């Protein structure tokens, strides 16, 4: 039995029945504090080595550091039950062994809820949505995967993906398989290009992109490999490290959107 996940605004996330109109961006004004929640259902009798949530958001949403709260069945986790790392554009939250004990080997489905807020800022452009992207990276083996980090192309409209490969221990290995990625508009959600990295190559470039738009390369699941998207350092460059973790593909919830008008 697979875990299930949903992401939405406060009070609206529901993995069993995601919100029917979530495709429509919710209208906000610059300065609004927007409240989010990620709800995950973990099956009875789980034995995960890793339960990790990774969240990043587009530049018009300023992640509000210090606002992350996490509960299991509506009981707040103790500090030692999880490890949270917050960065400018989002966060990563992983259960420790103490936290895993509260969701593994249970006799009924367990519900994890993570809440936080972000602020709509003056980088937002009227009529153009802002969004976020989350993964639940899990498995019976340790998992090293996480969520895509959106990036703009360089000034010439070029965006280059560089890929490396390591085994479960983090040691370099040859490419495991041909790797396909969907380049998605990170704000609006549509696929703009699909690229393929053959096993004799480590880079691929997409040309002719909008230098003012944030995009993300989303790796199509490669059996036995998890995708570790590196932090962004440079417009026009995205790096991914594939780990041979031998785990199931991650969960990737449908995403809510916000927008502002003039």
């Amino acid at each position: 039995a697979k875990p299930k996940i949903d992401k939405d605004f406060k009070g609206k996330a529901n993995p069993d029945t995601p919100r029917v109109d979530k495709d429509t961006p919710v209208n906000h004004q610059v300065g609004d504090v927007v409240e989010y929640e990620i709800v995950t259902k973990i099956p009875a009798l789980a034995n995960y080595a890793t339960a990790n949530w990774s969240d990043r958001m587009t530049e018009g949403l300023a992640f509000n550091k210090g606002t992350v709260k996490v509960t299991v069945d509506d009981v707040a986790l103790e500090a030692g039950d999880y490890a949270l790392t917050e960065v400018a554009t989002g966060f990563d939250l992983k259960l420790t062994d103490a936290g895993l004990a509260k969701v593994n080997d249970q006799n009924a489905e367990k519900t994890v809820k993570i809440t936080y807020s972000a602020t709509l800022n003056d980088k937002a452009i009227v009529e153009v949505p802002e969004s976020n992207d989350v993964t639940f990276n899990y498995g019976n083996n340790p998992d090293h995967g996480n969520t895509p980090k959106p990036n703009k192309p360089n000034e010439n409209g070029d965006l280059t993906l560089t890929k490396t490969w390591v085994d479960a221990t983090g040691a370099p290995i040859p490419a495991g398989a041909e790797a396909t990625f969907d380049l998605v508009n990170a704000q609006a959600g549509k696929v703009v290009q699909t690229v393929t990295l053959t096993t004799d190559k480590n880079t691929v470039t997409v040309n002719g992109l909008d230098k003012n738009t944030e995009y993300k390369f989303v790796e199509r699941s490669i059996k036995g490999y998890s995708a570790d998207y590196q932090e962004i350092t440079t417009a026009g460059e995205i790096a991914v490290k594939n780990w041979k973790d031998e785990n199931p593909k991650p969960l990737d919830p449908t995403e809510p959107k916000v927008v502002t008008y003039g």
